[PDB]
């Protein structure tokens, strides 16, 4: 019973956790024994103690990312420069002029603090910001095309993440969905073909987390705009990457689309996540024509999507950085634009820390990985891994224990050889890497 | 080898639509199908001009006016005028 387990650990662990550890372990042996899968009760003493050790720590923990994927959906997307985290810390520490204008001394709209930055950086007439890009979509449809049709290419009906899908959202959006062209190809005649009285919207979505090769055709963006200005229809581009600037300017050569460029091209509305290529905290970012934004703003779901104090502040600081050309300060930009050189530099500095540890086979390989996970699907870039192999322990079991470390470490596996992509690894992590390994193979 | 076998059948008359046994017309599809049933292992078989029309046939035979469910990822445009949605319509 739970009272005997409270007697076994008196001062050992606080009474509150011990009973929550006996209640979860006791439902686990009640169901394992009912199903007839357990013949021994002896593991009960150690496991109620491991639960207590575990239940006494946070579920969400910082993790050292070895995979060399900058934008790791599973690992928390764009991490944040300390500068920013500090400004977020300060604003959360007490009250703040969130919804308060200091000039007039009367309430004010919280989305007003930021928008000045967006409209300067992109060039759009006005702007706005909601919970994530997801809702930013759901908002631009339900606002603009409730009960009327929207035209989109059959190749752009994406499923990104686990629950999101343009057709399943747009439906619930209340917009009527008109799918032109074919999977692989879509000409301009396909869009123009389906125009009619009901058509309220010309939407294009960017294939963020996939890509098609082979015989493939797509509708030029200059073309969608010409088309809409013909029949008097608004265009709506879901970047999704929400890349904020031209990326070629950093030496990486891709066609990824960005706010500034897409707007000056003549699209009427653009959106994208903030926790992607922008580098910030999670946010739906929407920019374009004044008359449209106003309309979005006034829709009463906007209040159900409006951003929290934490992501609001933190977004301002990241926007600040971007105005100050302080690029290297926003993690997701530095990690992609890191010099091939620089990577090696780090690679061998690590190797140097592990030489001494027993049983460790350590080598430095130059590999081609694909860094972007949720925003740059075709991108392939050279990065140096430190592959390691232990005589006593196998690569699989290695990863596993590394994931259970404090802090935990997550990495790629490849042909029974553990790898460490240096693209995503922070310096202060190296010392913690060495201490982790030596605690595992010497214990 | 092929081209010769073709050349030869083309240089004169042939039992194309003619069954020699019964001395009566026969289906031209009949010559081939025996090979197809053996190689594939299906119950029966048939042949038409090209795959394009083979799709068109199987839809219009089996689904005229009824629903055909297909993956949104599989609606292709192969070649310049063949498109599964465009033909499936017709």
């Amino acid at each position: 019973q739970i009272s005997k387990v409270v007697e076994i650990f008196a001062k050992a662990y606080p009474e509150i956790y011990v009973v929550k550890a006996a209640r979860e372990v006791a439902e686990k042996y009640r169901k394992e024994i009912i199903e007839g899968a357990r013949a021994d009760l002896n593991g009960f003493l150690e496991d109620v103690e491991r639960k207590i050790k575990s239940l006494m720590k946070p579920n969400i923990k910082r993790v050292i990312n070895a995979t060399g994927v900058v934008i790791n959906t599973n690992l928390g997307r764009a991490p944040l420069s300390k500068d920013v985290i500090n400004f977020i810390s300060e604003i959360a520490n007490g009250y703040s002029n969130l919804e308060y204008n200091l000039e007039e001394g009367k309430r004010g709209s919280r989305i007003a603090h930021i928008e000045k930055y967006l409209n300067e950086l992109t060039g759009a007439e006005s702007s706005f910001v909601v919970n994530n890009n997801a809702g930013a979509v759901f908002l631009v449809l339900n606002t603009l095309a409730e009960g009327k049709e929207v035209i989109i290419s059959r190749g752009e009906l994406v499923e990104i993440g686990g629950s999101f899908r343009i057709p399943d959202i747009m439906k619930k959006s209340g917009a009527i969905l008109r799918e032109v062209g074919t999977t692989n190809k879509t000409k301009v005649s396909d869009y123009e073909g389906a125009i009619n009285q009901n058509t309220a919207l010309l939407m294009k979505v960017h294939k963020s987390n996939f890509y098609m090769e082979g015989f493939v055709e797509e509708v030029k963006l200059e073309d969608l705009v010409k088309l809409g200005h013909k029949y008097g229809i608004p265009t709506y581009y879901d970047a999704g990457s929400g890349l904020l600037i031209n990326l070629k300017e950093f030496g990486i050569s891709v066609d990824e689309p960005n706010f500034r460029d897409c707007i000056s091209l003549g699209i009427d509305l653009v959106s994208g996540s903030g926790d992607k290529l922008l580098g910030g905290p999670q946010a739906g970012i929407i920019v374009g024509k004044k008359n449209l934004i106003e309309k979005i703003k006034k829709n009463p779901i906007a209040r159900a999507l409006r951003i929290d104090k934490l992501t609001l502040s933190g977004l301002e600081m990241t926007l600040k950085l971007y105005f100050e050309k302080r690029y290297e300060d926003i993690p997701v930009i530095r990690m992609l634009t890191q010099d091939e050189k620089a990577l090696r530099q780090k690679a061998k500095r690590l190797e140097k820390l592990l030489k001494d540890i027993p049983g460790l086979k350590i080598s430095v390989i130059k590999d081609k990985a694909k860094p972007g996970g949720g925003s740059l699907p075709e991108l392939e870039l050279p990065t140096y891994c430190v592959a390691i192999r232990h005589d006593r322990l196998s690569s699989q079991e290695l990863s596993r224990r590394l994931r259970l470390a404090e802090p935990p470490i997550v990495c790629r596996i490849r042909e029974d050889q553990l790898l460490f992509d240096m693209r995503t690894v922070f310096h202060e992590d190296l010392k913690t890497i060495k201490k982790t390994l030596q605690e595992l193979l010497s214990i």
